[PDB]
């Protein structure tokens, strides 16, 4: 297992604790731009100054390390749901992952305007300001409440997959980006299921929902992984997450992908 975590805890909230910082000045006062450079430089200064060793891949300016290689990548996004930034929408957040040779071994969502923090780590469970969250058990898709961010956030056959599962559930609802995966982590919403996610809005929410005890997958339900490198390219994913692993294979069967 890795030893250094509560070290990268550390440093991971001070990540956050300055990306909060830019955030709450733009927020609500084009801003959207300027949050998001100052906050990735924030977060970078902080992870480069603890560790120099280290990759970050942010969602503003890709790739960044002085050696060839790092065992060690942060991956981040400063304003995950940037519609949501520019409508004065406070459910945006600041994802973080930290990976180990390709594998999340932390993650963080912050929502710094509602100062609300969840972080996932290996053999941890996940909490949200210091207290410990869990999923909730839910029997089948009929008692399910669904989030997803938009209806034509889907082109042709991922539009056909989502309606299957759609006029299964309880209620579909719209409209939270990752506070929506962070509020299932804390057994309030049963199921969410997105298309065309890129890297950087999924790898931090990983360890958050495993170790609330949910599952996060693909529409095949494979495992999500997503090597960074100098030469990697943000490629879009479909992610289903569930806080109950019964209503995983559910809908994975109604995906039909």
């Amino acid at each position: 297992p890795p030893h250094q975590l509560n070290h990268f805890s550390d440093v991971a909230n001070k990540a956050a604790n300055a990306a909060g910082d830019v955030i709450r000045k733009y927020f609500r006062k084009s801003p959207v731009t300027i949050a998001d450079q100052s906050a990735e430089e924030a977060m970078v200064s902080v992870i480069l100054d603890n560790f120099p060793s280290h990759a970050v891949y942010g969602e503003e300016k890709g790739w960044r390390c002085k050696q060839d290689s790092a065992d060690y990548v942060w991956v981040l996004d400063p304003i995950d749901g940037t519609k949501s930034f520019i409508t004065g929408k406070p459910l945006f957040g600041t994802l973080i992952a930290l990976l180990q040779n390709g594998t999340p071994i932390l993650g963080i969502i912050d929502q710094p305007v509602l100062k609300e923090r969840w972080i996932g780590i290996t053999g941890k469970r996940t909490t949200l300001n210091g207290q410990e969250v869990s999923t909730r058990t839910c029997a089948d898709l009929s008692q399910a409440y669904l989030y997803t961010t938009s209806p034509h956030l889907f082109s042709g056959d991922a539009e056909e997959a989502f309606i299957r599962v759609r006029d299964k559930v309880k209620i579909p609802l719209y409209g939270c980006d990752c506070y929506a995966y962070a509020l299932l982590s804390s057994g309030f919403v049963d199921l969410v299921v997105e298309s065309g996610l890129k890297p950087y809005d999924f790898l931090a929410l990983i360890p958050v929902i495993e170790g609330s005890g949910g599952v996060i997958t693909d529409w095949k339900g494979h495992q999500l992984r997503w090597e960074a490198s100098p030469l990697s390219i943000a490629t879009s994913f479909n992610v289903v997450a569930a806080g109950d692993k019964q209503i995983h294979q559910q809908a994975l069967d109604s995906l039909q992908w």
